[PDB]
């Protein structure tokens, strides 16, 4: 009950900002997660012992990949923490619980390869789950860990509440399949512009939560430029590895995954900003006005990639 988590002064103040970087000290990240749960959810939300064990079993189930790793998980959960803290009254006790856990679990057991590559490889997972292949696997790994002895962090919920939170988690993890993002954001754009967006409508809440998941997943593009630039190295380290595995299947990869084409990266980034990132944060800011600092930072990074292209860096 009375056993609070306390960060050092700099992290105490900066953890509240959208552009917070969790740091290189891996042993501090569990603690930073529990801190976020306690302030976002309460000190009564989860049994500490159950939560600690759960977190450690989650960490162990992320692989040693350049980008889709334990650090990405914690980084996505922080961006959701920042959203939820800036939007106190909008979300239910169940949603706050579920969404931090969904963010921590969203890339469980990622091998660093796209849905596309699994399907072209003919991976077993592409037979078990024909769409959102990796995301259905992430949800299936999340249920696994929740079902280890001592790892049921939701044990104090009723049967029906437990079913709702696992449905919040299922939808939130599926929503991280970027292929689903474009149509979701368009639906949200019309609903907002025609003033029919209704947050008591559950089908509507699910779409807004979907877009929050995309926002949190892409939050690399919302950091300060030195963080954004160095994070791009880890992302393209996985893209080029996949490119290499495509070329082993006898398939020319897209330029995004071809290391021979590292020259076209700065133009590649502008398209991403213009086609995904800026639209994602713009729509998020219309629906949830206090998430504007995400759109501001993303625009700052677009300007930096236009300077790279101009050779101002
Ligand atoms: C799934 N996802 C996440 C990210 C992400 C996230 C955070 N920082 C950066 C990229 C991207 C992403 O950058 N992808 C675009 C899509 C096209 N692309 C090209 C295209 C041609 C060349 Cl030569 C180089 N990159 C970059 N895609
Ligand atoms: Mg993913
Ligand atoms: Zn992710």
């Amino acid at each position: 009950g009375l056993m609070q988590f306390t960060l050092p002064v700099r992290l105490c103040k900066e953890i509240e900002l959208f552009h917070f970087d969790i740091g290189p000290f891996e042993n501090m990240w569990p603690g930073i997660f529990v801190y976020m749960v306690h302030r976002s959810c309460g000190t009564s939300c989860f049994e500490l012992e159950k939560l600690c064990r759960f977190i450690m079993s989650v960490k162990k189930n992320y692989r040693r990949v350049p980008y889709h790793n334990w650090k990405h998980a914690v980084t996505v959960a922080h961006c959701m923490y920042a959203i939820l803290q800036n939007n106190h009254t909008l979300f239910t006790d169940l949603e706050r619980k579920g969404l931090l856990i969904a963010c921590l679990c969203h890339d469980l057991d990622h091998r660093g390869f796209s849905n596309s590559y699994l399907q072209k490889f003919d991976h077993p997972l592409a037979a078990l789950y024909s769409t959102s292949t990796m995301e259905q696997h992430h949800f299936s790994q999340t249920v696994s860990i929740l079902q280890l002895e001592g790892h049921n962090i939701f044990s104090t919920l009723s049967s029906s509440e437990y079913e709702q939170v696992l449905e919040i988690i299922r939808k939130a993890i599926i929503a991280t399949d970027l292929a689903l993002y474009f149509g979701n954001r368009k639906q949200l754009e019309e609903m907002y512009q025609t003033g029919s967006l209704n947050l008591n409508n559950q089908s509507h809440r699910d779409r807004v939560i979907g877009l929050m998941m995309t926002a949190c997943d892409l939050c690399s593009v919302t950091k300060l430029w030195p963080v954004t630039k160095l994070t791009a190295n880890d992302i393209y380290a996985e893209f080029w590895a996949e490119g290499d595995e495509m070329k082993k299947l006898g398939i020319q990869p897209i330029p995004m995954m071809d290391r021979d084409k590292k020259d076209e990266v700065p133009q590649g980034q502008l398209g991403f900003y213009n086609a995904v990132a800026i639209p994602c944060y713009t729509t998020l800011t219309q629906i949830l006005p206090p998430t504007e600092p995400l759109l501001k930072a993303c625009r700052d990074n677009l300007s930096q990639w236009e300077k790279v292209i101009r050779g101002e860096e």
